[PDB]
């Protein structure tokens, strides 16, 4: 169900690193679209740092008049959720859009990945 | 459910600006595929004007023998609907096609966005 | 439901022009991926001829060792079905693939369109 | 349902060639993204060899520090399942991703196909 995805967004968006991390199965992975290949894999014990570093990135974006807006997850059965994301300037300009994929197993996240429109570095 | 999406198409297609606007949550956004970026964001109080201006555009299209045809929304659970759109000439020629995304929250539209085949200016 | 889509494939695949045509609403359209634009629109009374001409095309393909294989439609609620198509040579070579979109209204087809991988003329 | 897809992954991943093969209808096809065209068709009696040869390929990949990870299938009704695949290096680098399509009929696989991001030879 969507509860673990909701919990993840709320806790990770406030810096409750420990709650956010615990949304992931011990074998779960969070794939970010950076690095040599199509992405970089983060395991559960890499994910707390990742959250912290993405929060710091978000603050720089905000200071520039840009921020991401995440919609409530759309569930496809119990084990998959799609989250629409839109990155917008305060002037009303979409600068990026994408979909966060969540694959769940047993109420935990086993895969978080993103598909984005603009391949930002 | 699809009722608010249906209400939106019927009212906005006839110029009932006030009913159409009220289909959107106060925090909702309607993204149009124009502007510097991947689109331009319209908030609820920008949406009435937008409807009026798109109706005027539609009349110019019709006078040229071109018009858009929208299918009934296909629901994915309660909170997402997809609307197929086809732009056709009176001679039977598809000139554009796309999908209108609706994300709902609490019976209101929180995101209307479009994906189109031809990136028309 | 899928019955009208199944009926359409069975009847149109055997040349029962009248049954196939009657699967379409009077306002339905069948879009083929040929012509000046992204496709060409066929109304209900253009569709019988279209079926005949596509059957004749299919026979030429078969004589060349190529044929299309259609899977059973995958339903998304009552009013949308997706049909996977694969075009294969008798030597085991996929030469095209795509998805037939069916949008239904009231048990009739209101839109049949195709998305294909190879933009064959 | 997903049972036949699960059975197929478990048995084919261990070399139980006979169980894996019997997951396919007698008319089923497994399409691999190699060959002259958009893929190559394997019938039921070609599929055992295919499994063996893909296992041997997998062992070479593993010896290079690369392996594929398959998620549990996401069902769309009874007759379609999507399986997310990610190919990763042991250093945490996604090198390929895709989706395995399964179309079922009567509890058997009638079509297995893949869509991949990187068109690897
Ligand atoms: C993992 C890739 C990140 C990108 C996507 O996933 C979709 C996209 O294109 O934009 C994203 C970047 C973005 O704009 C924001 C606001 C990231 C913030 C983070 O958001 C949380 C809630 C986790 C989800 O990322 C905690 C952080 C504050
Ligand atoms: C917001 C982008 C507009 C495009 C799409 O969304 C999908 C696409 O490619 O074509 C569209 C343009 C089009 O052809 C029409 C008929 C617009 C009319 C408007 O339609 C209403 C019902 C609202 C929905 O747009 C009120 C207006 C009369
Ligand atoms: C309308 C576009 C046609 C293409 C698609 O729709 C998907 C695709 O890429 O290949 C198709 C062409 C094809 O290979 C066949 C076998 C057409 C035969 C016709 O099939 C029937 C059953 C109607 C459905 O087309 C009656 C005809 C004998
Ligand atoms: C049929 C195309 C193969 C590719 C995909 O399907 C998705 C993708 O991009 O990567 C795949 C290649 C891959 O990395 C692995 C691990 C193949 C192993 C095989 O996996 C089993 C379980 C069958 C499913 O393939 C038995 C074999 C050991």
């Amino acid at each position: 169900s969507a509860e673990v995805i909701d919990r993840f967004f709320k806790s990770s968006g406030a810096g409750d690193i420990e709650t956010a991390v615990e949304c992931f199965a011990d074998d779960g992975q969070w794939i970010t679209p950076d690095g040599d290949g199509l992405g970089t894999v983060h395991t559960k014990d890499q994910i707390g740092d990742l959250i912290t570093s993405m929060n710091a990135m978000r603050e720089k974006m905000i200071a520039s008049g840009v921020d991401g807006k995440f919609e409530s997850p759309i569930m496809f059965g119990e084990n998959m959720g799609l989250v629409r994301a839109t990155v917008e300037t305060d002037d009303g300009k979409v600068v990026n859009r994408g979909v966060d994929l969540f694959i769940l197993s047993d109420g935990k996240i086993v895969l978080k990945d993103v598909y984005r429109k603009v391949k930002l570095a």
